[PDB]
């Protein structure tokens, strides 16, 4: 929990970059990483600190709260939250093309959301 799974560093030292960098930790299993190690964009690096982020193994739909039907569980390209295609309104029959930003991110980030330009 107090070490980055990817570089084995900690909050005091990112071993890849040499800089101090906060860890983000999965709210369910404790899997931790530096945001840069997790290869998050600066927008996502920021977003995962504003809510109880979950790693891919633990990720649940933010709407229904389940981790079932992973073949329909979208990840927002800005905040990394999961959403089932069928939980969205309107429901999506097929996955989207290109980048996809959830409603929370569109509201908060506006023009900085991935879906734009
Ligand atoms: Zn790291
Ligand atoms: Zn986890
Ligand atoms: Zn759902
Ligand atoms: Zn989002």
């Amino acid at each position: 929990n107090n070490y980055c799974d990817f570089c084995l560093g900690d909050s005091k030292i990112n071993k890849k970059t040499g800089q101090p960098e906060e860890l983000v930790s999965c709210s369910d299993c404790g899997r931790s990483g530096h945001p840069s190690c997790l290869q998050f964009t600066p927008v996502m690096m920021a977003a995962v600190k504003t809510y109880r982020w979950q790693c891919i193994e633990c990720k649940c739909c933010n709407i229904c709260g389940t981790s079932e039907n992973d073949d329909q569980l979208l990840f927002c390209d800005d905040c990394d939250r999961g959403y089932h295609m069928y939980c969205l309104t309107p429901s999506m029959s097929e996955p989207p093309e290109g980048s996809w930003s959830c409603h929370l991110c569109l509201d908060l980030l506006k023009e900085k959301a991935s879906i734009y330009q």
